[PDB]
């Protein structure tokens, strides 16, 4: 055993070596990663899902109140035909 | 450097293995980490476009119910104006 291959031998695998410890932390990262953007994903589509729910039974109660008001309209405007109607016999 | 050289070889090629196997779990995750930020991008920007287009409908349905009760209002007005002239 040489002393130039001696230190060749404590060389050869430092950069592989490193790497290794730095792709266990890459792969703990991209594992956090993926948990949080799940749970990220599903809270934010509740609050839309919740946000669109209230506007629809908005819409509901709208457009309920909009059938019952062309129904007194149309009972007005045929009062209104006959008293104009019948004034003055 | 005789058998020396087969031996760097061999000590090398066990660590660049590991590195290898090692490698195909980050790039799995970061493929799966584009593809639910993709899915999840898409499904948001769908249902905020959702809620904008039943908010513009619940806008123009209470601007309905504006002009009808504007014009119960003429009605009524006219009812009065009439009956005045009129016998019950």
């Amino acid at each position: 055993t040489s002393r130039q291959c001696q230190e060749q031998l404590k060389e050869v695998n430092k950069t592989c070596e490193a790497l290794l410890f730095k792709l266990g932390e890459k792969v703990k990262t991209l594992e956090m990663e993926v948990a949080k953007e799940k749970a990220v994903c599903s809270k934010d589509k509740e609050s839309l899902l919740a946000g669109k729910r209230q506007t629809e039974e908005q819409l509901e109660a709208c457009g309920k109140a909009r059938e019952r008001q062309q129904q007194e309209q149309q009972v007005t405007e045929e009062n209104l035909r006959k008293v104009q109607s019948l004034c003055i016999p």
